[PDB]
């Protein structure tokens, strides 16, 4: 047959023409119109698209659940299966438990993760309806969360946990009654009595063939050896979209019985090659139990890795057999089956063998000894023997979710009564282009004894055989080559110790017990979070919800999948698709552009370039960008032209039919590259105080040096996306828009087209994130889908791929920092020179703003009488970067915290001790002339520095230091003061619209933006407490160009200060009007006063308007406030460093942060967790590579690794300042949004320490650049393994 036949939410679907290119996702969102599952990144690594499959096991004879990510399942392998989305289990009229509980938790900000994590979290229940905090945690592997900080989450969840003022109360949270989930398809419970014939459908490009028995297999391959097998696709999905390759004819054999076989033999357990990987982790888990320890080694080295190997979503449809056969050079199973030599079928039509996996199975870059027309059948996985023992291995760049830098499988074999070696097996993945076997180091060792001997002999073999080329795919090769050496100690030390419980201590020797941390299986602890705020008066209205926390109101939609971002929104009948076409050179003249291929695609409309454009091809914040490239491309990723169709599938391939020739040109990459060739945004900026000859002539010490700090994408889980409507008369036009800035979004539009402003409307409901990257970057899709939809009459619609995304919009600026610090020998700061440089990328943007603010924030919080800041912004080709929460802060603050680690340490006095006492105080003037008042850091200090019990922790981290060798720990308490207000005086002044209709009811409306930071539910609260009417008497739909003109972008952290104020101002109106029927009827209701004002015929709808008075810096005469108030805050954090690999854990974080009277605590206290675990991430784990020719190597999650559930604090604890009013701002508030980032610099600086801990123990003012990611780390703990690893083309450059 030839019928696609599912369900969906109980519903039967007949695909009568199934393409087999066709994702679930697609099918999902485009063809049944259901949207609460996203796109967030493709790949299988957000799972912001996952969803529960059901079916009937005919195999366990049984109905099951499991999740999949819908970006990966073909719809052709879903036959006879039932799929649920969000909107199965529930909606806003009823939500299920898992929803409410997400929504009520404050676990829902910007809400775009939201579907995928309840889709994850009802999967678990329906498998297990009382799982433990351990298995809930373990559900979310596969979902990635850029907002919350994922406490809430987690905290919300717990409540389902069989081993389970404040923010929620979960005793109003209704009960899981599990009956009232949907019935499995009757239908589907029919069909499991007939047999399953062979199933084949076919589309534009490819035929899939779903082959129901072994025989239909082997015959198809052996008459078409070419058939590309697909099982669950994780492999294939990505080959097909992301490496453009296409099989035309596939085979899925997930039905056939013989590969989904477990067969229990004398020598192991043998699994289908089909087997989901899921299957082996519940077969092998159930035997570890059950079997003794001597006999399940292997087995235990597996589920090790398949701990580590992404998540739920993945390992349900992912095979064994796929990731043996895939041959990926970082497969973290094959090292462990080769290691283990496990026995693999092989079958073609009436052919059968067996082999062991050795190194001949693996012969060339992703191959196998497989005949063409050969299949893998099973995989035996070894019992071990008496005297066998096994350990496997994997360092990355996060614990979680990602692939390995090196992964390894060991195993060793002793002669019976004896630590004489028999057998010894070292394999690795990410060394070579293929999974490797030591061949040449290992046969040395047979008949030696396992002592320090054998011990030196390994290291020093796999040194020379286990060689890099500098120029080596992946690069971090003395990274890469300690860890083989780290790797292989740790298996040392544990077979000290597995000989030692087998009662041989006496002839292989004791281990040092200050070496046993070394060999522990990584595990956490449970998580505590407090998170302390302040309770409103006794005496205020329960109808006044300022200063009460009240939840996100879009919260319960986002967790029903019902709130709608830009792509939800139905496509009009004519509405076309459009794809950015981009340099693949960083600087080149476009010699010629052919579309000859683009033309033949079905549905390409049109290919526009810069002479498509009616008006003016300079666009951007400073006029210094191109709508598309003229002449030449100045990055890779410069926007030439873009690709008009009827569907994205057929605008991507017609895209791909775009060939462009290049002459290059001389490019300038890196901030060395820019200096050498004087190549800047602009002139130096410049702050100077005081007398810097002076101060440094009378410093007992001056410290020299420089610090380097890597960018961040922002990885907002929705990427950037423009809808345009043309209106077919007087040039206007509407826009559906993810964006911070809709003026500069209309500006931008309306000067490419040569309209008047006022024919251009901007409308943004909701981004799903933005962070400071849809401040302006936002409008490089804007603009070129505007040109699309006025040349064509015709509504258009782009969203970026993640690839896309991350190539086009630009990040964070990298910083360079060289400093000269001159202090005393008490640790008294005296002089300060410090240089900064930043990688703008090539067009100026925000970059001198940011530059400013660095300077602005160089001092952090310390008073330095004779200080001189500069910064020069680099101009480059690369993409031009922009604002990212902090806006330059962050990279400030961390230069000035870096060189004060170096003053404390010169001094050998305690950190704490120099920073306190080199702290402002009250009344003291910045090094810009600002005097700090209301200054509450001093609270923060002495409040944080005593419920963290600091002291007491610090005794107990020396302590941890001298009983460990292979572990230690770090303690670090950092302040930061953070300046209110935009660099740019008049962006200070926000607006609102607000009407009052007959019934009461009022519609407001104001110039910010809501991104997940839960701006709207703020003036919500101010409004009603304004108005003196209920929230729920208030609405606000979405923001707009038509209501509220002019209005600044959303960002500075500046936009509830704003905004509340026009609001209010906006209510104060009104109340005015009222106040007259308010007199003649005190008491009457608000309805009536309303009625009778409207019957009296006076006016129910104002505009409020706010500036933030007196503000505007000069650099010529360095005086007047740049900053309307500050936000201080002080975070003190604990880690544990392991010293052979890199990893850490995040033991514990304590924040007190000054939020002013907050108008809300629990937005307050998302904001402070949100924006810490980005800091975090910046500062330890966020790393983006590019090749020497300047293209971005990092373009997924796959390589971008954000903060994962279990990267947090695992102490996690918040507490808003009490007491402490900032009358200035609305209602006594203070701006939260970016402060609390730069106070994850106490995780860096605490990994600091820990790194120092470990250099005593195997040159002081050691180098620690930023990111401190695993290499940095493990290459810092120089050590016997480091020192025997260390001693040009190259994958790629420092930028
Ligand atoms: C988000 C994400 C995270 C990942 N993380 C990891 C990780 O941490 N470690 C890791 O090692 N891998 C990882 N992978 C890769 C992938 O998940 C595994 O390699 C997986 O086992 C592939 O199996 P599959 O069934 O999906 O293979 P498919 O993609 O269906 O097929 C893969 C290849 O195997 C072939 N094939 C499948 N079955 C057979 C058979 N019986 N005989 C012959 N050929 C066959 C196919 O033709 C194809 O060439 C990850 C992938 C994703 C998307
Ligand atoms: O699958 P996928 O997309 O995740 O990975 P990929 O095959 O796209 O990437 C190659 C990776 O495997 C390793 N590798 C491949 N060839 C190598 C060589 N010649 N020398 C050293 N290391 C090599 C590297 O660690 C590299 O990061
Ligand atoms: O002073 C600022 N100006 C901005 O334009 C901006 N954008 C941002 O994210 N933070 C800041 N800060
Ligand atoms: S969209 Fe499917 S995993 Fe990210
Ligand atoms: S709230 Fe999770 S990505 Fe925004």
């Amino acid at each position: 047959a030839d019928e696609l036949v599912f369900f969906v939410n109980g519903k039967k679907v007949v695909e009568k023409n199934a393409d087999p290119e066709t994702t679930l996702l697609v099918y999902l969102r485009r063809k049944l119109g259901l949207c609460g599952t996203k796109l967030g990144c493709g790949e299988g690594g957000c799972g912001a698209c996952t969803v529960m499959i059901s079916k009937y096991d005919r195999l366990q004879n049984k109905i099951v659940h499991f999740s999949v990510n819908a970006c990966l399942a073909p719809i052709c392998s879903l036959h006879h299966v039932a799929v649920t989305t969000v909107e199965g289990i529930g909606n806003t009229q009823k939500l299920h438990p898992v929803q409410e509980r997400i929504a009520r938790s404050h676990g829902s900000q910007c809400g775009f993760c939201t579907p995928g994590i309840v889709m994850s979290m009802y999967t678990l229940l329906r498998n297990q309806p009382e799982p433990t905090v351990e298995e809930i945690e373990n559900a979310f592997q596969g979902n990635l969360c850029r907002c919350t900080g994922y406490r809430p989450i987690l905290q919300g969840f717990r409540t389902f946990a069989k081993d389970g003022p404040s923010l929620f109360n979960p005793e109003d949270f209704k009960p899981l009654d599990p009956t009232q989930e949907p019935i499995f398809p009757p239908e589907l419970l029919r069909l499991k009595d007939t047999p399953q014939k062979k199933l084949r459908f076919e589309g534009e490009r490819v035929t899939w063939i779903q082959a129901s028995t072994m025989e239909e297999l082997l015959d198809l391959k052996a008459q078409h050896p070419d058939a590309k097998l697909v099982v669950g696709n994780t492999e294939i999905g990505i080959e097909m979209k992301f490496k453009n390759m296409l099989f035309p004819l596939i085979v899925c054999p997930a039905w056939i019985p013989e590969l989904n076989s477990v067969v229990h033999g004398p020598e192991g357990i043998s699994f289908g090659a089909s087997c989901p990987l899921s299957l082996v982790e519940s077969v092998l888990a159930e035997e570890i139990a059950k079997l003794p320890e001597q006999k399940t080694e292997v087995f235990r080295g597996v589920m090790e890795q398949l701990r580590w190997f992404a998540g739920k979503q993945v390992k349900s449809v992912a095979s064994i057999g796929g990731n043996i056969i895939t041959a990926s050079p970082i497969s973290d199973l094959n090292p462990v089956f080769m290691a283990s030599g496990a026995k693999l079928t092989l079958v073609s039509r009436g052919t059968r063998r067996t082999v062991r996996m050795d190194h001949t199975f693996f012969p060339g870059y992703r191959k196998t000894l497989l005949r063409p027309e050969e299949i893998l059948l099973s995989i035996e996985i070894p019992y071990s023997k008496e005297g066998e023992f096994f350990s496997a291995f994997k360092q990355a760049s996060r614990r979680e979710a990602d692939i390995a830098k090196v992964t390894s499988g060991m195993r060793v074999l002793f002669k019976p009564g004896t630590i004489e070696v028999q057998e010894l097996s070292l394999c690795f993945g990410g060394m070579a282009d293929r999974t490797i076997s030591a061949l040449k180091t290992t046969p040395k060792q047979l008949s030696k004894s396992w002592n320090e001997e054998l011990l030196q002999s390994v290291c020093a073999g796999l040194a020379e055989e286990l060689q890099l080329a500098p120029d080596a795919p992946g690069g971090m090769v003395e990274f890469r080559r300690t860890l083989t050496l780290s790797f292989f100690f740790k298996f040392y030390l544990t077979v000290l110790q597995k000989l030692g419980r087998a009662d041989l201590e006496d002839m292989c020797g004791k281990l040092d017990p200050t070496f046993a941390s070394a060999t522990l299986l990584f595990q956490k602890d449970p998580p505590a979070n407090v998170q302390l705020f302040q309770e409103v008066p006794k005496d205020q209205s329960e109808e006044d919800m300022v200063g009460r926390p009240l939840p996100h109101l879009a919260a319960n939609m986002q967790a029903s999948g019902e709130a709608v971002y830009c792509d939800d929104i139905p496509r009009y009948e004519n509405e076309l698709s459009l794809r950015l076409v981009t340099s693949t050179r960083a600087h080149a003249k476009i010699t010629s552009i052919d579309t000859s291929e683009a033309k033949k695609v079905p549905g390409f409309v049109c290919f526009l370039t810069a002479e498509d454009v009616p008006n003016s091809n300079a666009t951007g914040l400073f006029n210094d960008e191109t709508v598309f490239a003229k002449d030449e491309v100045t990055c890779v990723g410069h926007i030439i032209g873009a690709v008009v169709a009827d569907t994205p599938e057929h605008a991507q391939r017609a895209a791909r039919g775009v060939k462009i020739t290049y002459e290059d040109l001389p490019a300038i990459i890196t901030i060395q590259d820019a200096i050498n060739n004087n190549s800047f945004y602009g002139s130096e900026i410049k702050i100077e105080k005081g007398d810097l000859k002076k101060g440094f002539s009378e410093a007992d010490n001056v410290v020299s040096g420089e610090l380097y700090i890597g960018g961040q994408e922002h990885f907002y889980l929705e990427t950037n996306c423009t809808i345009a409507v043309p209106k077919g008369e007087a040039g206007e036009m509407e826009l559906f828009v993810s964006t911070q800035n809709t003026m500069k979004t209309q500006s931008f539009v309306a000067k490419m087209l040569g309209v008047p402003d006022n024919r251009i409307v901007v409308r943004v409901k909701r981004m799903g994130g933005g962070f400071g990257g849809k401040e302006t970057r936002s409008t490089v899709v804007s603009t070129a889908l505007a040109l699309a939809a006025h040349k064509t009459g015709r509504p258009v619609r782009c969203m970026l791929d993640r690839d896309e995304d991350m190539l086009i919009t630009g990040g964070r600026h990298p910083f360079l920092a060289k400093y000269k610090v001159g202090f005393m020998k008490t640790g008294t700061v005296v002089a300060l020179e410090v240089a900064h440089f930043s990688n703008g990328g090539n067009t100026e943007d925000l970059s001198r703003s940011i530059m400013e603010r660095a300077l602005f924030h160089m001092d952090n919080a310390y008073k330095i009488p004779n200080i001189r800041g500069t910064g020069r912004i680099c101009k480059t080709n690369l993409p031009s970067n922009t604002a990212f929460r902090g806006f330059g802060g962050p990279q400030g603050m961390l230069i000035a915290e870096y060189w004060m680690s170096e003053v404390a340490i010169t001094c050998g006095l305690p950190a704490e001790e120099v920073r306190r006492k080199n702290m402002y105080k009250e009344g003291d003037l910045t090094h810009f002339n600002q005097k700090l008042e209301g200054f509450t850091l001093p609270r923060c200090w002495d409040e944080c520095i005593a419920s963290s019990q600091y002291l007491a922790r610090k005794r107990e981290v020396e302590k941890f230091n001298r009983e460990n060798c292979w572990k230690k720990r770090g303690l670090c308490i950092i302040p930061t003061k953070f300046g209110i207000s935009f660099t740019l005086p008049f962006l200070n002044q926000g607006g609102a619209l607000v009407h009052v209709y007959t019934d009461g009811s009022v519609l407001l409306t104001h110039g910010g933006t809501e991104m997940g930071q839960g701006l709207h539910t703020k003036m919500v609260q101010v409004a009603s407490r304004a108005l003196k009417i209920p929230t729920s008497k208030i609405h606000i739909s979405e923001t707009s160009t038509n209501t509220v003109p002019n209005t600044s972008p959303t960002a500075a952290s500046a936009s509830a200060d704003l905004n509340g104020q026009g609001v209010y101002e906006a209510c104060q109106t009104i109340l005015k009007r009222l106040e007259p029927f308010k007199k003649k009827k005190p008491t009457g209701p608000w309805e009536a006063w309303v009625m009778d004002a409207y019957t009296s015929a006076v006016s129910l709808s104002a505009t409020g308007f706010y500036k933030t008075p007196n503000l505007g810096y000069s650099f010529e005469t360095n005086s007047g406030n740049p900053f309307h108030y500050f936000s201080y805050g002080v975070a003190c954090s604990e880690v544990e460093i392991d010293c052979l690999t890199g990893d850490h854990k995040n033991l514990r974080t304590d924040i007190v942060m000054d939020v002013g009277s907050s108008l809300n605590p629990a937005i307050d206290i998302g904001q402070v967790e949100g924006a810490f675990v980005q800091g975090l991430g910046l500062f330890t784990m966020e790393e983006l590579h590019y090749s020497p020719e300047g293209s971005l190597h990092t373009r997924g999650p796959s390589t971008y690794k954000i903060p994962a559930f279990g990267s947090i604090p695992i102490e996690f604890r918040v507490s808003l300042l009490r007491d402490c009013p900032n009358k200035r701002a609305i209602y006594a508030s203070k701006a939260v949004g970016e402060p609390p980032l730069f106070l994850a610099s106490s995780i860096f600086f605490a990994i600091k320490d820990a790194i120092r801990a470990a250099r005593a123990q195997h040159k002081q003012l050691f180098q620690l650049d930023s990111p401190a990611t695993p290499e940095k780390i493990r290459n810092a703990c120089v050590d016997q393994f480091t020192t025997l690893c260390v001693t040009c083309k190259s994958w790629s450059v420092r930028i």
